[PDB]
């Protein structure tokens, strides 16, 4: 909970500001250093509030809808990954970015990638 | 908002109960008809509250952490897709399921699939 | 081998013409009914030539580089899925389409989707 | 073609031995440093033999069916990514691993990840 709460940065220089609730909630803001996006976007998600004690990571995910007071890309990213604690704590994610499309372009609606978040 | 709020079922017979907030919030419960899961799990997500008017779908996503009062799979799914309105309304998604793992099994942490939700 | 060899069509009306070799090879041509593509493109892949006998599908995959004598999209799709035999035989796939990009756009290089191939 | 042909290693210590044909063919062997696998497995794939000259990567992909003379995992991985030339040449991929399953487990058939291959 303390492990997760705070400010994370990924390999692109994006900024992930999250609070982890005792009830498994993730709340905060995301700022992308790339694409048609600016300023902060609301995020919400979930994480495993009672993780395995066997040295496994803590599963979590979250969503950003790329609508704020500045821009609307008509799109949503979800990140699915795990928090790894210790010396150099990481969130290792894979993400799906779905654009809103016509049924004609639905085949090309979704980008896939991977982001690694660190504290520094 | 009305379009999205309610009870959806996917091709597996899973049950997705969501409220769409005027502010872009998605809140509700998920019940999987498959895997090591039972009863309802909390979900949260986001959707584009001001979608394009050009016949495009409405981008959205959401997260479930597979922890409730019955089971803890130490895992999280995110669904990323779009709501398509009209006669037979659909949510078309792709999803990432991340297990918590040791760094040794991190390569095999994430399942990927696709779910289609309908109202019936 | 007989199961797989022949002409398949996906939900988009694309045409997948494949021969399965006794040695696990997949060879043929792909024709996309969508995107910046025309005519046939070479495909190669692999499949499990000795599948489980327990009613499981047969794992397989294949690649198309979107270069032929007509167009070069500077991109490659791989499909990963399984052949399901019987009355209505299917190839159920998920696919990754990677464009060639600058390191600046590498984050947006890859589309993800799902295709279902049938014989009809 | 020269750029691609040779021996690559990913972050797991797996060994990707490939020849790039003038006609866009990729042929070779894969050895996984992880999972239920041993020794070399046949791979085939495709790459863009006439890439953009604007500093973009070269799109490519390839398939391994996890059957050789030692083991049969009844599964196939496809890697989709791009070759980046220059000082520290890379193949940056995302991959889909499909197991053969019953229709009952088809939802959990596919793992997704990302591998980075370097020359050293």
């Amino acid at each position: 909970q303390a492990g997760i709460t705070g400010t994370w940065y990924n390999q692109l220089g994006s900024t992930f500001i999250v609070t982890a609730g005792a009830d498994g909630a993730l709340t905060g803001t995301y700022e992308s250093a790339v694409g048609n996006a600016e300023s902060r976007y609301v995020l919400t998600g979930r994480y495993d509030s009672a993780p395995a004690t066997d040295g496994s990571g803590t599963a979590l995910g979250w969503t950003v809808a790329w609508k704020n007071n500045y821009r609307n890309a008509h799109s949503a990213t979800t990140w699915s990954g795990q928090y790894v604690g210790g010396a150099e704590a990481r969130i290792n994610t894979q993400w799906l970015l779905t654009r809103g499309t016509t049924e004609a372009n639905a085949w090309e609606s979704t980008l896939v990638g991977h982001d690694t978040f660190t504290k520094v």
